[PDB]
């Protein structure tokens, strides 16, 4: 699944922001508008036992040019909440369910 970082009207949103995937499916997060952006999984809001660091950018890491990507595959089933650290309070958050 492809996810835009920033909407095409400049909105600080993941597009889509809520979605479901299967195990091992890749998510390609693509810098689109309003960057810098990153993608950080919430360590307290992912499936027990998952290492947030294996699936996240650090908070200090950034994608800061248009078209740059962050790719991640998820395997463990369950709900994963994530956010863009510099834009979180603006509402740039999401949740992916692996089912
Ligand atoms: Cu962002």
């Amino acid at each position: 699944i492809d996810v835009l970082l920033g909407a095409d009207d400049g909105s600080l949103a993941f597009v889509p922001s809520e979605f479901s995937i299967s195990p091992g499916e890749k998510i390609v997060f693509k810098n689109n508008a309003g960057f810098p952006h990153n993608i950080v999984f919430d360590e307290d809001s992912i499936p027990s036992g998952v290492d947030a660091s294996k699936i996240s950018m650090s908070e200090e890491d950034l994608l800061n040019a248009k078209g740059e990507t962050f790719e991640v595959a998820l395997s463990n089933k369950g709900e994963y909440s994530f956010y863009c650290s510099p834009h979180q309070g603006a509402g740039m958050v999401g949740k992916v369910t692996v089912n």
